[PDB]
């Protein structure tokens, strides 16, 4: 249908239909009289997953051959999405796959809706990582994923009343067709037990034993005929044993290493389930890094042919694993030991947000990984020894700087003790990468300035564009041919079609298209009721106070409020739509949500207000719901108080896909308005400088309260119980928190936010001047793609040249 | 290489290899040089797979259009081995998947070696559940074997210091290319709650929900197209909640359900999970078997689609369970209900043995099964009152008949409960169904005499005959054909060549190249030493005290103090072979092993000895071991207590594989005798009649003792400690229970035992008379084959004509 697609060749559809129809026979041994969607979806998922294979192994051959160094991405995250057609779009079959799948009769847009989604992620952090194997893929990096094969990801939403209400999410019960179990290459890891002192060096013994089986996923690069690998551990308890029942049945107690995803998004807990998925990654990791490499016995060879990134400090045990093995099993001395791995090591920072950091106690360390603590302290140790001989006499600046936390329980800090074991540290923004020199790690960037760097984040345009967006996509090749796909840059060229009076219209076409498209769905599933001539007012991601969905609230109300004081007036129409999920336990995330449905309940029912103003709440959002109701955007929600969203990479998304901006000069939404132009963003409130003489003389709310007549009413009607008859003091945590213990200065941003907002409906109701900045966005946002980002990582951390060379296919 | 292998043609080869190279490609994802043995018999598998779901389709298709009486042969356990090798047989690619591994450079009968037993049995009772699907789909019945898909079979035997240690069988690790998972299938099943009246009727409320996903195996026939279904259910919970994390870890409690089988053989356990698993089962199929049904509302005609074999009192639910359906939910009233169930049920008894008789208790079903408890007190109240009508003032008969047993402990007689509501109901071999009629079950009997049955049990000449002895199969079907093979009867022809030198000479020659293998296996597995020209004793089956393994025992001991006492003197030289697994809890079997492995030790370094004797155990007897040392044996052991064994079928194995039985006139062992002649078999010991005259006047271990001089001998020996000198009382449990508490009467057959062991010594040494007396055994065995069975349950039971017509390919 669309030339981005790839062709459909005579050849190619007829064989495509023959190994459907194969694979419904044999592989699911149905026949096309009791097959239903959901049989087809899997029929076709097979025949796609056949064109991977050749690729697959030839790769692996290939990286063998070779012998390039080899890169692992360790992450207790990836935030997969669905797979079928991202693999059609790097594999040029989907038109293929669609003539195919249109002559036996079938809707493959159809089919796609009933793959589950691969949702081993929070957010944020796990999407990167998704993004990330992407780009590898596509720059030819012989690079592995490697994580925990969680058999429930993060939970399903449902809202209930109003209120979020929490469900397994059991995404391997039809089965998973883009996986191969690897049994074979199960590898033991070890627990508790207590360690031994010989003359020959030190040795872990008594330990629990825990197996870690392997399952493998292909990654497809684009077009180049690259496929690598994310290997996934799945926890298996040994066979060798209350009764030989009890004794059978509790190896489930093993295996429960495995069973579900922590689902806190930026926030620490300290639960020993926890820590034992983390030390199981790294564990069986390791193994198999060695095991790779000395199959390729001196380790100096080690970090030419390794490079260990280590996604936030959730896997930041690999470091005291690596010594552990170097100097316990290999018995290289402590020394060269550990200039391997600093050399091996490199180290990724997602917050600087205080909860968030993982502070392990030393009790919990030391009876489920007693040689590990000790080799922690061995290496606080030495540490502490080089900061003393470049300090000497600052004894605040060893205490501030020790991996172990002295207190009434000793912890260790983790990000310590990354930033010690990495040759580099890098943040995720360039304004994130600075405040962490300038504040959280001020004492170690002056001890070793040189690890610290910036590698701003960035997303896939396969995915985030052509994947979700066709339409754009299309009419941009149009254009400009379609090299941009792998080269997010030269999207810059359409800056030369800005005044193009047909250009102007067709991207104003696809926006209206996907948001009828969007309303549509809105309606079909989910029963609701929008307007697609309003303006698409959208803030989705993860529930948190720091990302101020709050703030975002006062604006409607203040909104509704207006329309009641001049309902005759005319206003610019508005669909508010908020959504994404919220820790478990996290009580005001839960609150806040309930707060969105309520205000929801009494704008959307107000005759007075008509189709005006519209204030919805999106289910369960996740990677597929990102994918349809982003592309269908105007506006993006960037609002987080300033210094606390470290990057963020929702707000790219938006970018590239035809949205304007409303944020605060946060994260990277810094640098997009850069590379934009401030008069192309819609930028307001407090610099981080702001809020830092704000803290000094401290933030009194009262004092918003009293000068500003507007918020008064709002939280007068919320204390009051307007949002809430049945239950008058429902949201009196709210008023209370914004009041008195406001860690995110709402308040402070309101005025600069509704006048923004102002400006931004004053620029929509000019169909051809919104568009027009809408272009300059969407042509200046190239530097967002996860391919730069990437390009970064492998010759400034990796030591590695990326490569766009076609592989034989 | 043989015939009855079926032809390897050049079109078929060719077409086979392909098949092997595209699974071990595009399914296993390997290449030629990274692929191991384990990774050629997957693509083996998955080849052989593919040219059964053609037939399964299409035989599931034949039954939806003739629509005929469906059968449903409902067991907790299926002891089905290994499936490659019986499904290339029954399809008759054996030759064709020969040469084609051959010309890919591999050997075929190495990769059946790596295929996992499928051991969801314990023993008789399931592998009896296994012949019986091979038979009714070899019959062209429309039959459906429904069970439970246990994660964990029968426990992996090992020994260790001679003692038995369990350990887990994880046969699910590399995957069960075999079965086809049908989660859209998915059907509830309800625990605990209350029960509420209203007007309407009763209702079953506020349940626990488990639900239970189907598991489809082939079941092919021989050679006629046809594929019958096994469906097996797995327990899963719902995905709708401590804490979020802990919810979701305690899903583990309901998938419990189905995580491992208990490994008791013929012996009673109340536990809760047990009834769980039982209630599990039924509750799932009843509900497949109704809905398969209203898609052919009257169940007036059920009984004429339906037929419900129970296969012990496992599945005993399944009787108020219809119930339950046809009362509360149907909605038909008591009487109709009752008919329709008793119509459609029938109940197959397996043990006359107290212990192994399932006695639930009130309390438990109370809780569990609330619905169930008043349903099973109404069908009592309704059967007392009808043997009050027909015994007017017998009132210690209404006591005993009643299925409510009442004591300090109430508990509920499912095997009352089964004659009560079935039609028939059989034992498994003649004089078990007599003692059915005469003891257990005589005032039943005499209130319905039309009612019992006998069905003797029978095993598939596919898997013991052809499959485990293709060299037997070759000479047989060199002079008579294979039409016996469907049609074992037709053996009787070949005692026309008893007297046949030429066939005397290949008899001989295939039990010596069987006896060679497996001593060659014996010795390659396992590194042992064993003399390929001894006589090969052998008892193989469960480890219990009514089977007398014991009595095996002081005759082994026996012939080593004859040994002793004339060095010098000629003994026909013998391999004793004993195997079988204990269960778990069962401390005399635990001690019996113990105490074949201590004989062992000392008899088997006796250099006076020589190779004049030698005692093995078979460690982890099983299936696919079964498969090898059956077809090697040369004496087959049935030596079970008079009327304890209700039928045996290894017995039937031995028979119809060449070896010659001694054992008493017990079970099937009476009517195998009677089939080949009392002179061709080596019968002794007391009949049933001889051991109730003794329990008349007592049974005295003592009197034996103090008159045998060789038995008073062997018991001090073991008192003493000659065969445990580290622990001298290590064994005084065993003297203690054999002179004090026997209630198998060991001593009063052993004289008969020994005297009868030298008959057989002395046939033994004159091989020409021996082989003849074989020929005589495998001609008359035709009578046990599964199919003759099947037939009879058919015809006399189910109401349906077998066919042998085959089904279009
Ligand atoms: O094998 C070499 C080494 O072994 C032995 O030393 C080990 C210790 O026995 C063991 O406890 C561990 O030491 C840890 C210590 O337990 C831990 O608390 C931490 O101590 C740091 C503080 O974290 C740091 O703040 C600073 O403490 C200041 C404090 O802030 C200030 O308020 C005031 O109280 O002064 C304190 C000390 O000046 O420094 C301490 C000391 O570094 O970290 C320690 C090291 O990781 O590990 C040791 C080595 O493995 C033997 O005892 C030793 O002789 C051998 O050399
Ligand atoms: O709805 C119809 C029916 O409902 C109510 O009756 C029900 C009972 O309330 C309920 O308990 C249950 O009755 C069971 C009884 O609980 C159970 O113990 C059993 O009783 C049998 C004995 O098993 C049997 O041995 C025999 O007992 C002898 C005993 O051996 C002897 O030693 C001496 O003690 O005399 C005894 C009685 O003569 O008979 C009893 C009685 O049958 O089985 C009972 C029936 O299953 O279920 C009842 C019906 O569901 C109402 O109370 C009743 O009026 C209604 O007709
Ligand atoms: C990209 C993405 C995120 C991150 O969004 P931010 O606004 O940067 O927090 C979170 N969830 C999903 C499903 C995403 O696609
Ligand atoms: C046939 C068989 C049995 C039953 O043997 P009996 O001697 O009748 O108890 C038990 N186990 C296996 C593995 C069998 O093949």
């Amino acid at each position: 249908q669309i030339s981005v697609r790839g062709l459909a060749g005579v050849e190619n559809v007829t064989e495509l239909k023959k190994n459907f129809n194969r694979h419904l026979h044999f592989t699911l041994v149905k026949d096309r009289n009791v097959a239903t969607p959901r049989d087809y979806y899997f029929a076709l998922a097979h025949t796609v997953r056949d064109h991977l294979v050749g690729r697959w192994i030839r790769t692996q051959q290939h990286y063998y051959e070779k012998d390039p160094k080899r890169i692992y991405y360790l992450s207790l995250e990836f935030y997969m999405g669905r797979t079928l057609q991202n693999t059609m779009v790097n594999l040029a079959l989907e038109n293929a796959c669609d003539e195919a799948t249109y002559q036996l009769g079938l809707d493959m847009e159809e089919l796609e809706e009933i793959e589950e989604d691969a949702g081993l992620g929070n957010g944020g952090l796990g999407r990167l990582a998704a993004c990330f194997l992407d780009s590898m893929a596509t720059l030819g990096l012989a690079a592995y994923g490697y994580g925990i094969r969680y058999e429930f990801g993060i939970f399903n939403q449902k809202i209930c009343g109003g209120w979020q209400m929490e469900e397994a999410d059991d995404w391997l019960r039809y089965g998973n067709p883009w996986e191969k179990a690897r049994p074979e290459f199960t590898l033991p890891v070890h627990f508790y037990g207590r360690v031994e002192h010989t003359s020959q060096g030190a040795k872990w013994v008594d330990t629990q034993v825990v197996l870690a089986m392997p399952y493998d996923t292909p990654v497809p690069g684009y077009r180049n005929n690259v496929v690598n690998t994310m290997r996934l551990w799945s926890a298996k308890a040994p066979n060798d044993l209350g009764g030989y029942i009890q004794a059978v049945l509790d190896r489930n107690l093993a295996e429960n290493i495995s069973r579900v995803l922590y689902p806190n998004d930026n926030f620490f807990e300290g639960k020993e389930l926890r820590l034992k998925q983390e030390y199981f990654v790294v564990a069986a990791t390791l193994q198999d890094i060695i095991r790779r490499f000395k199959s390729s016995t001196n380790f100096d060879a080690f970090p030419d042919k390794v490079a260990i990134q280590l996604n936030d400090t959730h896997p930041s045990l690999a470091i005291p694993e690596l010594m552990r093995v170097l100097v316990d099993l290999e018995r290289l001395d402590w020394d060269k030991a550990w200039e391997v791995t600093v050399k091996t090591c490199a180290y990724t920072n997602h917050t600087v947000i205080p909860e968030a950091l993982e502070r392990w106690p030393v009790h919990l360390l030391e009876t489920l990984l007693p040689r590990h603590l000790q080799i922690i302290y061995e290496i606080n140790q030495r540490f502490l020894n080089r900061v003393a001989a470049a300090f000497p006499g600052d004894v605040d600046r060893l205490r501030r700087m020790s991996l172990v936390e002295e207190g009434a329980v000793k912890r260790i800090n983790m990000a310590h003790l990354c930033i010690a074991g990495s040759h580099a540290v890098n943040g995720v923004a360039r304004i994130h990468s600075e405040i962490l020199k300038k504040t959280i790690f001020k004492d170690f960037y002056e001890l070793e300035p040189h690890k610290f760097q910036n590698k701003t984040n960035g997303i896939t345009p396969r995915r985030w564009l052509v994947l979700c967006n066709p339409g754009l996509a299309e009419i941009i090749a149009e254009r400009i041919g379609e090299e941009y796909i792998s080269d997010l840059d030269q999207l810059r060229k359409l800056l030369s079609y800005v005044d193009d009076e047909a250009f102007i219209r067709d991207v104003a076409k696809v926006k209206q298209e996907n948001k009828l498209k969007f309303a549509a769905y809105l309606e079909r599933e989910y029963k609701v009721h929008i307007n697609p001539n309003s303006l698409f007012d959208v803030q989705v991601k993860r529930i948190h106070e720091y990302k101020r969905q709050l703030l975002n609230c006062l604006h409607v109300i203040t909104l509704y409020n207006r329309i009641k004081k001049e309902p005759n007036k005319f206003v610019v129409p508005r669909t508010v739509m908020i959504g994404g999920k919220a820790a478990p336990g996290y009580h005001m995330a839960k609150m806040i949500i309930k707060l969105i449905t309520a205000i929801g309940d009494v704008v959307n029912h107000d005759p007075v207000v008509g189709d005006r103003l519209r204030v919805i709440f999106l289910e369960n959002y996740r990677v597929s719901l990102a994918e349809k109701v982003i592309p269908a955007a105007d506006l993006s929600e960037q609002i987080s108080t300033a210094g606390t969203e470290a990057s963020g990479t929702g707000n790219m998304k938006f970018m590239l896909n035809g949205a304007l901006t409303i944020g605060t000069m946060d994260g990277a939404n810094v640098e997009m308005a850069e590379e934009a132009g401030e008069e192309n963003f819609f930028i307001f409130g407090m610099r981080v400088e702001d809020v830092d003489r704000l803290d000094q003389r401290g933030y009194n709310a009262q004092e918003y309260y009293d000068r500003i007549p507007e918020l008064r009413q709002i939280i007068e009607q919320l204390s009051s119980g307007f949002f809430s008859p049945k239950q008058p003091d429902l949201f009196k945590d709210i008023v209370n928190m914004l009041m008195h213990h406001d860690r995110f200065k709402v308040f402070a941003d309101y005025e600069e936010y509704v006048k923004c907002q102002e400006r931004v409906s004053a620029l929509y109701k000019n169909p051809r001047e919104w568009t027009r900045m809408v272009i300059r966005n969407i042509a200046t946002s190239g530097k967002f793609s996860s391919d730069r980002t990437i390009a970064q990582y492998a010759r400034e951390i990796w030591g590695v040249e990326p490569s766009r060379q076609r592989l034989p296919a």
